[PDB]
């Protein structure tokens, strides 16, 4: 795996700008496993992902008036047949209370890598951990760092 993914500079289709309400997960607490998700509104990026490849992806986040770079996880809602877009965000380096019901606002600003197989706990600890790392080290640039100042988050 590299340690940093993506060119220089942002490119299309790239920034993807959207907002969610942060909603309760499906139970799994990932809190206590050291890596908190916010599970967004289905109603928010069903259309908007819907042709987006699954994976993970990086760029900015914000919640509460507070920015924060991120990752998140695109999948498929496994309680249905029919394709049901589902997004998770973790947001990096913070400090803070839950932020249920909020409204998060999100700048997608790359891809990272598809989803792997899931092969336990501690791999999927391990590969979160790669990927906040890379997010962080993509977004040291300054075509990708500018974003945390977009308008979109005033
Ligand atoms: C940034 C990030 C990347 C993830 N990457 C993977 C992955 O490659 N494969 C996988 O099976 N799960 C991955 N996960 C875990 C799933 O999202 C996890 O199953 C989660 O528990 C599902 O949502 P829930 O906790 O609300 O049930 C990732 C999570 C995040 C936040
Ligand atoms: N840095 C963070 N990144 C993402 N979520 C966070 C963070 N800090 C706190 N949280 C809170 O953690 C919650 C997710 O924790 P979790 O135990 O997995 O509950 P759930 O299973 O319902 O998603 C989010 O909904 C959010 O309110």
């Amino acid at each position: 795996r590299p340690e940093i993914v993506g060119p220089e500079k942002v490119q299309s289709p790239y920034p993807i700008r959207f907002e969610g309400k942060v909603v309760h997960g499906f139970g799994r607490g990932s809190k206590e496993l050291g890596i908190p998700t916010a599970n967004i509104s289905e109603d928010a990026i069903q259309e908007l992902l819907r042709y987006r490849d699954s994976g993970v992806y990086f760029g900015y986040a914000m919640v509460q008036k507070r920015v924060f770079p991120m990752v998140m996880s695109v999948g498929w809602n496994p309680y249905y047949k029919n394709k049901l877009r589902s997004a998770e965000v973790h947001l990096i380096e913070r400090q803070g209370e839950d932020f249920y019901e909020e409204i998060m606002r999100v700048i997608v600003l790359g891809y990272i890598r598809p989803e792997l197989n899931y092969a336990g706990l501690d791999k999927l600890i391990e590969d979160i951990h790669t990927d906040i790392r890379v997010a962080l080290n993509s977004m040291d640039r300054p075509s990708y760092s500018s974003y945390k100042k977009d308008p979109f988050f005033k």
